[PDB]
């Protein structure tokens, strides 16, 4: 009824608040008040719709180490469909949907859910799960390297072909793929 409805809308709008302040106490206060159920599922897709919400806050929740973060953060990496996209391609979408946290040990956790997700959307692409993770964060490095003015010397093509060999199993990866990623980000920085 309208009353119910009404009261519910606010306390959503609560909520969101709530969670952007701390994205835990935020999630409490929605589960609680029967607004979002509480599976990993559910709550990787509030997070992902992202309406209202801080993407720090999201990164920040993602990045927890308990279990239920872990798994809403395998669920949230599900909800992207990476099929027939580029590594940058599928990098850009994954990175609009939340700010990655500062720390080491989750950006890692958040990257590698990121490459076993890209290989399996995209089988022929890497044989190889480390191979998409290192060239992940040469991609995101040289975003930085080309569209930062601090970084004085841009690297050309050849030397980020040179940068990368090895890494395809000990052989190299198709020089194309790398002219294809390097253009890319040459003409498009990421998003900010």
């Amino acid at each position: 009824h309208m009353s119910k409805t009404l009261q519910r809308n606010r306390k959503m709008a609560m909520g969101r608040k709530k969670f952007n302040m701390d994205p835990k106490k935020g999630i409490q206060f929605l589960v609680e008040n029967e607004l979002l159920q509480n599976t990993p599922e559910e709550i990787a897709r509030f997070l992902y719709k992202g309406e209202g919400l801080n993407k720090t806050a999201i990164g920040d929740y993602l990045g927890e180490r308990e279990e239920l973060n872990l798994a809403v953060l395998h669920a949230f990496v599900d909800l992207h469909e990476f099929t027939d996209l580029n590594l940058v391609q599928a990098l850009r979408q994954f990175l609009w949907s939340f700010r990655l946290p500062g720390e080491a040990q989750k950006i890692d956790r958040m990257m590698e859910a990121f490459a076993q997700r890209y290989c399996l959307c995209n089988p022929g692409v890497f044989q190889s799960t480390d191979t998409c993770y290192v060239l992940s964060f040469a991609v995101i490095m040289l975003n930085t390297s080309l569209h930062n003015p601090n970084v004085r010397d841009k690297p050309g093509l050849e030397r980020f072909v040179a940068m990368n060999r090895g890494i395809n199993e000990g052989g190299d990866l198709p020089e194309e793929l790398l002219r294809n990623l390097y253009d890319s980000i040459r003409n498009e920085p990421f998003k900010i």
